[PDB]
C-alpha cells in the first residue's frame, strides 16, 4: 500500500531512517516529511500568524521549519501528489506512557491523520538511562509495526480512533507477546521539595513519584515492565456525548434562578 | 467558599485581576498563583529536569517562572497551607473554539486541577479583530453564577467545563446554550508564493464553505450572540472500542512466529 | 528637541512610562515604539525570514511582535512620518555593567540608531537583592538630554549610563569610566538532583575579580552615577599594518 | 600543540566533524565541547539562573545542553584536565560578514576564549543561493601552523571567511575591515491571505557600502578574508574629550 511518515525528533534521527527503509524491504511505497530539527519543550499548534519554508532533500523527503501538525498538514493539503491509504508517526527515542499522552509531539502527527481522514499509529521505545554505552534496538520496533500494518489491510478496523503503541528495548528473541490496555497515572502523587541555589534564592523541585501511584494490573505501565509491547486505543474528539443531556437540565435551573 | 485561581496570559494581566476582585466582592476568599510573562507558544508539559523559582507579590499573590501546570501543581502539592474547594482558569483575552481546544494553554490549568481531585472551569473572551475598551466584566458575571451554582448541584462526571463569551454588554446578551466542539481546519488550503529575496514559501489559507460550524456547534452559538457551554473528556482512554480491539490483537498473536 | 523611545522590557513596563512622561514635560517631542511582551532570552538579530505586525495603541504609541532592534529599524525606513534628532532606550530594571554589556538587549536598540546615523544613549538602574526609585533616573537622562543640545559630542560612539538606586539627596556626583570583569573567575561546581545525577552551576565570583579604582563597578559601589563611551564599529583599525606583513609572509610560503 | 573546538550548529553537524579529523592528521591533539542541538535564534549570555547537564560520547567528544558560551566557559575551569594552548570554532555552514558580527553565535564562543585569556580564531563557508567543506579545513590547518612559529600578541580576535569553490580556484589571501548592507533595507506594506497589514524588511540597494578594502569585496572576487577586531568595547580614545564635557554639565546644575 502507499504510506505517508513523520516524526517529533528531526528528519536526520537514527529512528525515522530505520523505520522507512524496513516498510520498503516489505514492499510498500514511502513518502517522508519532517520538521527540520528537535522539536521536544515547543508547543504543538497549527501556524497560521506567518508563512511556513520547505526544502527536498531527495527523491522521497523533504525538511520543514515549522511543528508535526504543520508536516502532516502541508503534505495532504497541496505540497505533494500523492494519495495515502495511511500516517505512521515515530520510531521515537523514549516512551509515551499514562500522563504524558495528552502533550506528546509524537501523538500530534497521527492525530492530524485522522482528523483529515485518514487511519493512524503512533510508535515508541522504551530506553532506559544508563552510564556508558549500549545501543537502542530499533531494529526490534521496526519488525512490529509492518506486521500491525498489513494487518489492518486483510481486516480493517473501524476510523474513530488512533493506536498508541510501546515496544520493551530488547533484542525480539525475549519479547513474550503482545497486550491490550488503558492509560495509568503516575505524578498525582509528587509532594515538592524545599531548596536553596548557589546566589542565595530558594527554590522549588518537583517531586519523585512514590508508592501511592496507578500503575497496576490492566494499566499501560505493567504490561511494559513484565516484557510484552502495549497497545492502547484513543479518542480523537473531545466532547463528551455521554453528559450532555444531564448538563442541558442543570444550565435550565441555574437560568431559572438569576432571571 | 475558597476559590484557587491561574491563567496563560500573566499575573500582571487586565483579565486575571478583574475576575479575582469580582469573586470578593460576592464574599468568597481567594489566592492566585500564576506565570511571570506571556506563554502563549511554548509547550504544556510538567517541568522535570530543573528546579522552578517562585516568589510573593501580595499577601494573596504568587509569580512562578514556569508553565500553567506547573502553578497549579505546586499549589496544591506544598507551596500553600490552603485548602481549596475549587479551581478556576481565566479570563483569556482571545476565544477557544473547536479543533483549537487539545492545545490551550488556558484549558491545561483546569485539567492538572481535576487530576488532583477538584472540580474545574475554564473562561475566555470572544474578542475581534478592528479603540474599544474589551467587556472584562460581562465574563467576570457569568462566572460568579456558575459557581455559586455548583456549591449546590454539583457534578458527578470525570468532566470539566469550557465556557466561551461574546464581547458586548451585558443588556445585550441573549442567553446560555449547551453545545459540542466544530471544526474549521480540515478544509483549509495551502497557498503558494514568492518572498522579497526570492525564495518560495506557503501560507495556510482560510476555511471554505465545507466547514463544520452550523446548528448546534460552539462555533454558532458565540456568531448569534450566546454563551457557549460544552462539556470535556479528561482520560483519553476509548473504552468502547476494547473488546473489538482484543479480538484483533488475538488473531495477530497467532498469525506471527516465536 | 524632536526624540525616539524604546526599551527590553516591554511597552506595559513601569520605566518606560516614567521616562517619556519626563521628557514630555520638559518640553520635547516623544514618540514610543517597543517590544509587545518581555524580550530578555532570545536572540538580538534583525528579523528576515518572516514578516513582522504592529498596532497603534494611541496618538503617539506603537507595540511591535518582534526585537529591539526590529522596533527602530521599523521607525526610522517607513512606519512613521517623523525625523527625530536622538534615540534613548530605558529605562532597565536592573544593572548592565562590564562584561555583560556586549549581549543586553536595551544596549542593541542604542546600536541600531547609531549604524542608521542618529546620536545615541543606553539607561539602567542598580537594584539589588519596596519601590524602585525611577524618578532619581529619569532626573538624570533630561539633563543630560538638554547638555548635548547647546553642547555637542562627535556622533561616532554611544554613551552608556548606570544609576544608584537611592533619593537624589545621598547621589554624590558623576564619574567617567572604563568597563570592568567579573565572569573570568567564576567557577564550575558539581551537585546531585533527587535521583542521585550529576548535575554543574556556575557559581559566584571571587575576590580575585577586576573591579578597582577607575571602573564602572567601583563607581556606582561607592554612590557616583557612572559614564562609559563604547565602540560601535568592532574593526580593531590600529592592528592593521601589522597583521597585513604576518599575511604577506604566510602566502609566500604556500607558494 | 594543543587544541579546544567548538560551534554554534550542533555537535552531530558535518563541518565541526571534517574540521577536527584535519587538524589531528597534521599531528596536534584535540578535544571537543559543542551543543547538543542546532542554536540559531537563542541569546548567546551565559547561563545563570538554572543548572547544565552535559555527557561524555567518547575519549576526547562532550555534548552539552546549553550556549556556546557555555561549552567554552565550563571546559576552562574545572570539567576537563586539560591545558589548552588556543580556541578554534567552525566551521559554520553559511557566511558572518559586516553587520551581522557582533551577534553571531559562531563569534561568541571565539570570544569567551579571550576573555579568559587565549588566543582565538572563527572560521565560516560563503554559500550562495555539496559544500566545500574540505577547502576550508586546508585554510585553518595552515593559519594555526603559522601562529606558532611567527607569534602575534594576543590582544585581538581574527575573523575569517572562505569561498565555496575548489582549491584550484582561489586567488589568494587578503586583509580586510567590516562593511555593511541593512541600513539601506526599507520597510514594506502588503496584506496577509486575509487582508490584514504586515510589514517586510526589504533588500539591500546599490547604496550599501560594500566597496575596494571591505570583507564583502574580497569574498565576491574569489579571496580568502582575514578582519581583526576588539574583545573589549572601551573607547579608550574618546575619555579625555568625555571628561572635560562631564566637567561642564556638572558646573551647570551646581
Ligand atoms: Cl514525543
Ligand atoms: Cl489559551
Ligand atoms: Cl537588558
Ligand atoms: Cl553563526
Ligand atoms: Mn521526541
Ligand atoms: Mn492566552
Ligand atoms: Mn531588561
Ligand atoms: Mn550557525
Amino acid at each position: 500500500m502507499r504510506v505517508l511518515v513523520s516524526n517529533d525528533d528531526g528528519v536526520d534521527a537514527p529512528g525515522i531512517k530505520i523505520l522507512a527503509d524496513a516498510l520498503r524491504n516489505a514492499g510498500h511505497e514511502v513518502m517522508v516529511v519532517a520538521p527540520d530539527r528537535d522539536r521536544s519543550g515547543a508547543s504543538n499548534s497549527l501556524t497560521l500568524d506567518t508563512p511556513i519554508r520547505a526544502k527536498q532533500i531527495d527523491m522521497h523527503t523533504y525538511s520543514v521549519a515549522g511543528t508535526p501538525t504543520d508536516c502532516v498538514h502541508l503534505a495532504l493539503t497541496g505540497l505533494l501528489n500523492y494519495d495515502p491509504d495511511i500516517v505512521v508517526s515515530g520510531i521515537n527515542n523514549t516512551g509515551n506512557l499514562g500522563d504524558d499522552v495528552i502533550y506528546s509531539g509524537t501523538v500530534s502527527a497521527a492525530m492530524e491523520g485522522r482528523f483529515l481522514g485518514l487511519p493512524a499509529v503512533a510508535v515508541s521505545l522504551v530506553t532506559l538511562y544508563r552510564e556508558g554505552q549500549q545501543a537502542p534496538q530499533y531494529e526490534t520496533a521496526a519488525h512490529a509495526a509492518i506486521n500491525i500494518v498489513a494487518q489492518l489491510k486483510t481486516d480493517p478496523l473501524p476510523a474513530d480512533t488512533i493506536l498508541n503503541v510501546n515496544v520493551p528495548d530488547v533484542t525480539w528473541q525475549q519479547m513474550r507477546g503482545f497486550k491490550v490496555t488503558r492509560l495509568g497515572n503516575r505524578h498525582r502523587s509528587a509532594p515538592c521539595l524545599t531548596q536553596t541555589d548557589p546566589r542565595g534564592h530558594t527554590i522549588y523541585w518537583i517531586g519523585p513519584a512514590g508508592p501511592e501511584q496507578d500503575a497496576g494490573p490492566g494499566t499501560d505501565f505493567d504490561a511494559v515492565r513484565n516484557t510484552y509491547i502495549s497497545i492502547t486505543p484513543i479518542h480523537v474528539d473531545l466532547t463528551r456525548y455521554q453528559a450532555l443531556e444531564n448538563v442541558t437540565r442543570w444550565t435550565d435551573r441555574l437560568t431559572a434562578h438569576m432571571d
